[PDB]
């Protein structure tokens, strides 16, 4: 509108062109020439960035801040540059507003330091960093021939082929970042990709001021993983980790190909080098070094990989929803079963016409079986209810009597499923068959039946297999409730009036799941920590293995420790350190001296002690340098001791050290309602100095007041300045105990006047490198850092003589001590919520049982497992996993390993068992049946020959015969049930029948199989044989005795590695979960297709 | 600073700005309290860094409008 111009030629609105990503943009004033920019990456924003999503969770993908880098280049170094060593932190998770702040800052000329940081509540967090450099040579790469290229790299890569890929993986790429059309290549030999990228048509109107859009730079990136070498080696989850140097040459904007070339591809990660190519084949961005990898750490990599490999069945307590003839049939009839007789009068009672039928063990199967059929073809009826009878606490008996149940199951299930018509509803009722409420104590017999029908349904799925595990109590008129319904529900249970469902899930917890123990105080190690800061209810009492001191250290039995303000931190994380790492809960503390490390002269055993360690000082022993404890004197007690310590050697050391506190001259105490605060006050008063003190809340003010302290501010306000200044008639102070941050240090720094004394002791404005104006020094101030906790390394003598000054001036009377407020060590959480939200006054001083009392604490990765004190016993260890396992224990460092197997050693695991025992750790090898009782007696004894108490078992002993439901044989049942159930009982009995060497055993592991838990069809007898081993072990733990399961997938010599499951092995024995069930989940096609048939696989289709 | 209607308080000028083509000028308003803060206009130049300007904002304050005048009677 020429007119519109015009006429707007005179109002114009004030605005400012800006980046998309980078925003608006400040040179701060000051030097050197440090640039800072400030914008949003939300979704709302930026609605392209939420197609970019790991696990389901919008992220800034790394190309983002490639971009955030290249743009800041430019105007910080006024020329064409280059951006170097550009890292990526943590992953930026997006919401709809992400406000993110870049910052540049020139070091030296055409150099500066870059970085991406986000602001949260206060705290800051760097996501990306990098070095600019504008000196670079232009050394633009010549252009490609795109033909040529094209003609080197034949075999195509189809791009949403290779996208889908990346779903699997966890790594989702919507609309935008389908840029990636089709890659070419050719052999792994040939190191380059030729891909055809491109900006997707929505964004193109959006090219806007990027350098290079994000949304096309990653799908340069994707194209690296089209790479067959890429492919074949590392078979993760590749997201961008960096990049070496980056330059952009031109416009971005008509590029159409990506020319990647592999520098490097390992398992860990990928290097490579990339150039974005226009159609005429010239350069216009080149990327070399962008490193690709598995996100974080190695030993990171097997925790998360654990976490989804693990499987757990869990029940919810369920009710019955909305809105035919009918067969009970039951499995014993010498047996009267009152529930088989409650059930038909119940359904005849709801008004359905029921028939009844008396299949029994050791009665004419093929007769009955023919009875069954023609009942079927007589009359049309909607469901079938296995009433499964129960005999008369031996599980002798019961393991025997599972097998015959299992055999007649076969028998009846057979039948139905040979059906001319549409076969009925099968549910089949067992009796506390499986472990449902926490309370359970399962009824075995029903225990092998679970992984029957749950074969039985995958196989003939027409009939919906389902089970009904009923109680004593429990009523009829509620179970013929379930069958008239008519749920999808295929694993259900009853326990009183209410109704369970079964839901498989992957639960690799580590809170209740973790193994549990109960410590003395006087003995036995145990200390105070938060297993993941930020929540107060994670603080928890682990347990420590309390070694021996020295050299030059000294063990302390701990009577009592502080809490001071820094241990409050530590809890919600917000601690700030020059080391990094967090410290530990507890800085100081008061004891007496248990073991003196070879050689000190300085300490003596029995010494009542007080001191500093870091270590955890919230324990009943702490291992503490001789260099940081001091003989208390006779004045003051551990407790006094613990409180004084830091908060007046601080004080000590800022005032009367190096303020040179003087009398007469003007204090300023921030927050001196506090332990620091109290101390400080305390030697004012001794110095004879005229305090000016301030506190938060008003009951906090009014008690300085009463104290007898005139001269009391606000500490959150910057009001304390001016008013001090207007109560002094404009002098101001001479020191300032500086606790606070911001403007109220600037405030307090600008109040002090000539003498000038600022003691800072707040470590947080130092650790956010904030810039102090130095205009104030003009009247000869002087600025103290104070840190003790880092003066305890560098110079930990000077602490020593700053604890012991300090405890003979309390212990002396030259300084009173302040208000302290005793905690147990329960309650500690407690002293920190009261502390942390600023209602405490004076010290918190944290009390250590000094008792014969026990208390619960936590072993998290102290278990012992494998240990050369203790044998070990390899059920089906000549072959398979067992032999592995056997290998693999004895380089974990086990003390006589019997394994057993009845089959005698082949001649590769000979070889095996050779080369273990050439390499120290014995292996005895004791063939026999462990179905026969004598052989797990025989192994039992051969482990603790050798002076060895047993410390574990492993039933890795198994028989696999696979047939289909129609010719699974009665014998074929009882060849895979014997190894594992019979097994399991004589392994059991020989450990009970053992003497004290049995006794001590630390796990008792059990190898079941995923096929059980699922229902691969076909295993059916296998199936059934390993759900009794499962609710064994359940029974096993329910009696006290250790007692674990491990359902596993498909070992290797998509499937489980070797390696990969040894490292499940033990890890799922350092925790005290009984059923886990390790196994190949992804987005398998088994998983898929049980999912979608019943509801108890509802979780993982999602 | 302060979403809201506010006052200005305590309004001092220092140095006297000269001008040129270019005189950029770094203005900075902290809040301290709540419903206040400290403002503030400086200028650096060759490293010196010179307070040109200084004040205090306030939101919590009551819109007390002061009545309206007669501009003809004023006037008069
Ligand atoms: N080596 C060292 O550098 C060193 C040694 C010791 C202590 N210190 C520092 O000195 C300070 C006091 O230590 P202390 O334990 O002896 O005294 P303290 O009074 O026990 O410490 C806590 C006080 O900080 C104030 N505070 C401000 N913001 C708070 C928040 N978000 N949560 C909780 N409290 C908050 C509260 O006082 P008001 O409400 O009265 O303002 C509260 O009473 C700490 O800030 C600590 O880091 C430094
Ligand atoms: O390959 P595999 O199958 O993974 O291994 C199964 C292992 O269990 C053993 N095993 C099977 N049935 C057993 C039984 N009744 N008593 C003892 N060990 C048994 C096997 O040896 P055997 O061939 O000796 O049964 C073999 O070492």
């Amino acid at each position: 509108m020429l007119d519109r111009e015009l006429e707007s030629s005179a109002p114009g609105v004030p605005s400012v062109s800006v980046h998309p990503l980078l925003g608006s943009h400040v040179v701060l004033p000051q030097e050197p020439e440090e640039h800072l920019w400030q914008g949003d990456v939300g979704t709302e924003a930026h609605p392209w960035l939420s197609d970019h999503r790991v696990h389901q969770v919008a992220v800034l993908p790394g190309a983002a801040y490639c971009e955030m880098a290249l743009a800041a280049v430019t105007p910080v170094l006024g020329d064409t540059g280059e951006v170097h060593d550009l890292k990526f932190h943590d992953m930026l998770l997006l919401d709809d507003a992400t406000p993110v702040w870049v910052s540049a800052a020139v070091t030296a000329p055409g150099t500066a330091e870059f970085g991406v940081e986000t602001h949260q509540s206060g705290d800051r967090t760097q996501r990306a960093t990098a070095v600019l450099r504008g000196d670079v040579d232009a050394e633009r790469p010549a252009a490609h021939s795109i033909d040529a290229l094209l003609a080197a790299h034949p075999n195509r890569v189809d791009g949403d082929e290779l996208r889908a890929g990346f779903g699997t993986v966890g790594i989702g790429h919507g609309a935008a970042f389908a840029g990636l059309s089709e890659a070419y290549v050719a052999t792994a030999a040939e190191p380059t990709v030729v891909a055809a990228v491109a900006l997707p048509g929505p964004l193109r109107s959006g090219q806007r001021g990027y350098t290079v859009h994000p949304a096309l730079l990653d799908a340069c990136f994707q194209s690296v993983i089209a790479h067959p070498e890429v492919q074949n080696i590392a078979s993760g989850m590749l997201l961008p980790l960096g990049v070496r140097r980056l330059r952009a040459y031109g416009s971005t904007r008509n590029v159409r190909y990506c020319l990647s070339r592999i520098v490097k591809a390992d398992s860990f990660g990928v290097e490579a080098d990339l150039e974005l190519l226009d159609a005429d084949g010239t350069v216009l961005l080149s990327a070399m070094g962008l490193q690709l990898g598995t996100g974080n750490s190695d030993k990171a990599e097997e925790e998360r990989l654990l976490d989804e490999r693990l499987l757990t069945i869990e029940w919810q307590q369920r009710e019955l929803p909305r809105p035919g003839s009918w067969l009970v049939i039951l499995a014993g009839d010498d047996d009267e079963n009152p529930r088989a007789a409650g059930v038909v009068s119940a359904l005849i009672g709801a008004g359905m016409p029921t028939t009844t039928m008396a299949w029994s063990h050791d009665a004419d199967h093929d007769a009955q079986a023919a009875a069954l059929t023609a009942r079927l073809d007589e009359q049309p009826l909607a469901g079938v209810a296995v009433i499964v009878g129960d005999s008369e606490h031996d599980v002798g008996a019961d393991a025997r009597r599972g097998a015959d149940h299992v055999r007649h199951l076969v028998r009846i299930a057979r039948t139905l499923a040979d059906a001319v018509g549409e076969p009925p509803r099968l549910y089949v009722v067992t009796h506390r068959s499986q472990h449902v409420l926490d309370t359970d104590e399962p009824y075995l017999e029903h225990s092998g039946l679970r992984g029957l029908i749950r074969v039985v349904g995958m196989e003939h799925p027409r009939l919906r297999a389902t089970q009904i595990d009923v109680d004593d109590s429990t009523a009829h008129e509620a179970l013929v409730r379930q069958l008239l319904s008519g749920s999808p529900e295929d694993e259900t249970a009853w326990r009183d009036g209410q109704w369970y469902a079964a839901r498989l899930c992957p639960s690799p917890l580590r809170a209740a799941e973790r193994r549990t123990a109960v410590a003395d105080n006087a003995s036995e190690g145990m200390r105070l920590v938060v297993r993941n800061p930020g929540d107060l209810e994670s603080m928890e009492l682990v347990t420590f293995e309390r070694g021996t001191p020295g050299p030059g250290q000294i063990e302390v039995a701990v009577k009592a420790s502080s809490i001071n303000f820094a241990d409050v931190l530590v809890a919600f994380g917000r601690c700030p350190s020059f080391d990094g790492r967090l410290p530990e809960l507890g800085s100081e503390f008061g004891g007496v001296v248990t073991a003196v490390g070879p050689g000190v002269t300085t300490h003596r055993v029995g010494d009542r002690v007080g001191g500093v360690s870091a270590n955890g000082c919230w324990s009943n022993f702490v291992t503490c340098e001789a260099d940081l404890a001091t003989k208390l004197p006779e004045g003051i007690s551990e407790h006094e001791a613990a409180a004084v310590g830091l908060a007046y050697g601080t004080v000590w050391l800022g005032l009367t050290e190096l303020a040179r506190m003087s009398a007469g001259d003007k204090i300023l105490i921030h927050s001196a309602t506090g332990g620091v605060g109290q101390a400080a006050i305390a030697v004012a008063r001794a110095a004879g100095a005229e305090i000016y003190a301030t506190a938060g809340s008003e009951k906090r003010r009014q008690l300085l007041r009463d104290w007898g302290i005139e001269h009391v501010y606000d500490s959150r306000t910057t009001a304390f300045a001016d008013q001090i200044r207007t109560d002094t008639d404009g002098y101001g102070v001479d020191i300032v105990l500086n606790s606070v941050t911001g403007p109220a240090q600037r405030a307090g720094l600008e109040l002090l006047a000539f003498g000038g004394r600022f003691v800072e002791i707040g470590k947080r404005d130092i650790y956010a490198d904030t810039r102090l104006g130095l205009f104030p020094f003009r009247r000869n101030l002087s600025f103290y850092a104070v840190d003790l906790a880092l003066m305890t390394v560098t110079h930990p003598q000077k602490i020593r003589d700053l604890l012991a000054t300090v405890y003979r001036l309390i212990a002396d009377g030259t300084l009173p001590l302040p208000e302290i407020t005793h905690y147990p060590l329960e309650e500690a959480a407690t002293a920190i919520r009261i502390m942390g939200g600023a209602q405490h006054t004076g010290k918190l001083v944290i009390d250590i049982p000094d008792t014969g009392q026990s208390q619960v604490v936590v072993p998290p990765e102290q278990v012992p497992v494998f240990r050369g004190d203790g044998a070990y016993v390899i059920t089906g260890g000549l072959g398979g996993l067992g032999l592995f396992l056997a290998e693999r224990m004895a380089a974990a460092g086990c003390g006589r390993i019997v394994v057993n197997s009845r089959s005698a050693p082949s001649t590769r695991s000979s070889e095996i068992i050779e080369l273990i025992r050439a390499t120290g750790a014995d292996i005895v090898v004791e063939c026999g049946d462990i179905a026969e009782p004598d052989t797990a007696l025989r192994l039992v004894a051969a482990a603790t020959q050798t002076g060895l108490p047993l410390r574990g078992v492993l039933h890795a002993a198994a028989v696999v015969e696979d047939a289909t439901l129609a010719n699974i044989t009665d014998e074929l049942v009882e060849h895979d049930w014997a190894p594992k159930v019979y097994g399991a009982w004589n392994l059991h009995q020989a450990v009970q029948s053992g003497g004290p060497a049995t006794s001590e055993l630390d796990w008792f592991c059990a190898f079941s199989s995923a096929a059980a838990l699922v229902g691969s069809p076909g295993q059916g007898a296998y199936a059934a044989a390993n759900s009794w081993l499962d609710a064994f072990m359940q029974w096993r733990r329910a009696q006290g005795l250790p007692a674990t399961s491990i359902a596993w997938g498909a070992w290797g010599e998509n499937a489980i590695a070797p390696d990969e499951g040894a490292y499940a092995f033990e890890a799922i024995l350092r925790h005290d979960r009984v059923y886990n069930g390790y196994a190949p989940v992804l987005g398998a096609s088994w998983l898929t297709a049980f999912a979608q048939r019943s509801p108890f696989a509802e979780l993982f289709l999602a």
